[PDB]
């Protein structure tokens, strides 16, 4: 190991945001603080000087952004309430309003977050699990934090993935979330402006490890068309990818890369098949320097390859 | 799941002690409190009313006993110092003197603990990992807590298993500990009263997952003879057993039962091959009610079988 990688909590929550290839990665250290590593031409930071807040030990860690002008990072307090670390270009980091709403969730809740796509307005949807084990949506629309739609029961401690996109022929944003049900299947729920939340749960994988990590991305929104990727940790201790491709739907799935037992996962993407893309990056723990966070890369140039072997501070 | 199961921390530390088939099992709840479940002809307790103290979330949990007259449970504080919860018959539960010593360890340290075998005196050896990644022994021999022998370097965040026994032809106790080295091997170190700590590390498993759980027991101590069993979580997400049997040494090894990814493990035994024994019990998480602690059984009559599906509070 290394002294730096020794600072990364084993099975830490991981989240990532980006503006094309300007990347930020959030993780928790062994004392419970949440740190930011970055990629701006090269990898940097992730030290005790790069802490954006503190969270309960073992906390989920989720994030979303509008490019890098606005970033929000979501974690649990000691009292099991949702909280938010916020960055706005020209203000810096501050403790965001979410904490003041005091939304109590299950102690074992995960979190996902999206800014709604296709608008310059700052509109947030956050998803977590209540003590009754239902997935609850929370909303920010300029005018305070409030509860949105409840999306029903899920496996207690399920991972939660989410993405927002805007079809080019639609008048408003779409949302897709994925989570695990009590029968251990992984499923999709969906929101479109004309149908609200579709009533049906779409199974994407028949059987996954209980409480397995779940992360998702989308890219290349066209007219009634989208590309999506969903990642989870399977029973072979590897990340699997499930693919949605326009014209084929959910058509493929298979192993991507090995990880440590119980690794968390984050995914980011940019570009499109139409313009020499997409670019995909996964972050996870595969046991490099024992406890470092590693990267995986997909691009047009080389397809599937390992990336940065060990992120800062390793 | 059940409301009770849901209180149990996912990948909680687990320890157990016994007097023959009178059993106690220790685990951490989602709020960080350590709780006791018990078997006295039937399973009971494990609730918020059976809290014996509080430890940092994710803490290792270790325990040792002299029958059930004296029980000692070891965890880590928020401050990353060793602490102890103590039970003496006639006194009940109290905060033990270990915390007063303020032994600072690595944030990712595990713990093992033994009462030295074959004496009525209360002599304790505790094992943990310091910030420099060396295994340190800490000692209580009646005149306060102090540092004992340093047993050198190990994988940062290694599991630690330990046992004490006293050969019937010896006039002092023996001790064996097991842990993982930087090369991912699982090894034994050994103390006998004539050789002190043997210089050599003996390899018991070529390669195991990083920071895999490690637990050990011994039984049937005779004239320069002993039986030992060591358990860890292998890459196939099962507990594997390694056996020391008198005559054969370290001769056999294989899977026992499936567990969740990154499950912790505890072991207890009683009896011996001479007396229609031994009896073994293993505690672990295998996904029963998602987060419940499960039991595996070995006994002469029926051999290997799953035991209590879900311990209290499940
Ligand atoms: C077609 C294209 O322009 N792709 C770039 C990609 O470069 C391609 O793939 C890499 C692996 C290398 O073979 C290049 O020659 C090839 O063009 C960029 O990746 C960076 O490439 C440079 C060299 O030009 C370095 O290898 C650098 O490490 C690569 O950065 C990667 O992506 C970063 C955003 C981080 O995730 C980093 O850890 C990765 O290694 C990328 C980044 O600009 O952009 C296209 O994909
Ligand atoms: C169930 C349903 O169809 N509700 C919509 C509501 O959608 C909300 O946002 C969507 C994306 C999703 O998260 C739903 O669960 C959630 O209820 C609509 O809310 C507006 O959505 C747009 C983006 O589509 C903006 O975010 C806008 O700020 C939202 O309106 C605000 O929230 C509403 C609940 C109202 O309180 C309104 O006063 C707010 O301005 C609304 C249209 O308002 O339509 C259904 O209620
Ligand atoms: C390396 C070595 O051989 N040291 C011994 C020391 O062994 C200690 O205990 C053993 C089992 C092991 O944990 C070692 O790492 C540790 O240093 C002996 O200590 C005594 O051990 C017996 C049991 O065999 C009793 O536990 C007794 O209380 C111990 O004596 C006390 O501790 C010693 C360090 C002395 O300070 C003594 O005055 C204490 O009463 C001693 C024999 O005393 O011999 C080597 O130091
Ligand atoms: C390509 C480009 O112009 N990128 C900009 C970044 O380089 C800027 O990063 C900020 O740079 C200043 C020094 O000029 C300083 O290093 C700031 O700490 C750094 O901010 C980083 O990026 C932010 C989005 C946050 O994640 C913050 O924690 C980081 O430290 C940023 C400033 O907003 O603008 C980019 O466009
Ligand atoms: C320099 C500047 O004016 N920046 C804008 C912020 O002030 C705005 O943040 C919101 O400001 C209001 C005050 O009217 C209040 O402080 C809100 O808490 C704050 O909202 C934050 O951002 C939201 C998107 C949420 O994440 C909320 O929980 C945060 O606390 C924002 C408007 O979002 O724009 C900045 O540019
Ligand atoms: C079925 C039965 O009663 N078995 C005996 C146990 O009850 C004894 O333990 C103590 O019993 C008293 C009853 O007056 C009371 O229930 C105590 O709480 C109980 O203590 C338990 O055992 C201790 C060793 C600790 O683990 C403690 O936390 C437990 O709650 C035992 C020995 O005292 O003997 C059984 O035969
Ligand atoms: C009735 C009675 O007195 N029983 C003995 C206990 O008092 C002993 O506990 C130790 O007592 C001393 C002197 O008061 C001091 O309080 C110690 O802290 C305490 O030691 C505890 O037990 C040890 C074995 C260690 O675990 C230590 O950290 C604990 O705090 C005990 C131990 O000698 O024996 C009872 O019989
Ligand atoms: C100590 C306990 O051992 C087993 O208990 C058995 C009982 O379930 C019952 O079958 C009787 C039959 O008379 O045999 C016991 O040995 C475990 O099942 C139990 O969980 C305890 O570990
Ligand atoms: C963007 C790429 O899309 C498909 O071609 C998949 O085969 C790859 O894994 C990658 O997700
Ligand atoms: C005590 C028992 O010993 C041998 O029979 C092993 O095959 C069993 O797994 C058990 O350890």
């Amino acid at each position: 190991s290394t002294p730096g990688a020794q600072q990364v909590l084993f099975r830490t929550g991981i989240a990532a945001v980006n503006s094309t290839n300007h990347l930020r990665v959030y993780f928790q250290d062994v004392y419970g603080s949440i740190r930011e590593s970055l990629y701006e031409g090269s990898w940097a930071n992730g030290t005790e000087k790069n802490v954006i807040g503190n969270a309960k030990l073992g906390s989920p860690v989720a994030a979303t952004s509008k490019e890098l002008k606005h970033i929000r990072v979501y974690t649990l307090t000691e009292g099991n309430t949702l909280q938010e670390f916020a960055y706005d270009s020209g203000t810096g980091w501050y403790n965001g309003g979410l904490g003041g709403a005091k939304f109590q969730v299950a102690p074992y809740s995960c979190i996902a977050a999206v800014f709604l796509a296709g608008t310059d307005a700052l509109q947030l949807r956050i998803y977590a699990q209540k003590p009754d084990n239902t997935i609850q949506e929370y909303m920010w629309n300029g005018d305070g934090w409030k509860e949105g739609t409840n999306l029903g029961g899920a496996l207690p401690g399920t991972g939660i993935g989410a993405t927002s996109f805007r079809y080019t022929d639609y008048n408003g944003p779409s949302i897709r979330i994925w989570f695990q049900t009590d029968d251990l299947k992984l499923v999709q729920r969906a929101y479109d402006p004309h149908k609200g939340w579709y009533p049906d749960l779409v199974t994407i994988f028949d059987r996954a490890p209980p409480r397995t990590a779940i992360a998702a991305t989308s890219f290349g929104a066209g007219n009634s068309s989208i590309y999506m990727r969903i990642y989870f940790v399977n029973s072979d201790n590897t990340i699997w990818q499930v693919c949605w491709d326009h014209g084929k739907g959910y058509h493929d799935k298979g192993t991507i890369t090995p990880v440590i037992q119980g690794s968390e996962v984050a995914i980011i993407s940019w570009g499109s098949f139409a313009n020499n893309g997409p670019d995909l990056r996964l972050y996870f723990q595969n046991g490099t320097y024992i406890s470092a966070v590693s990267e995986w890369v997909w691009n047009r140039a080389h397809g599937s390859q390992l990336g940065r072997s060990a992120l800062p501070p390793a």
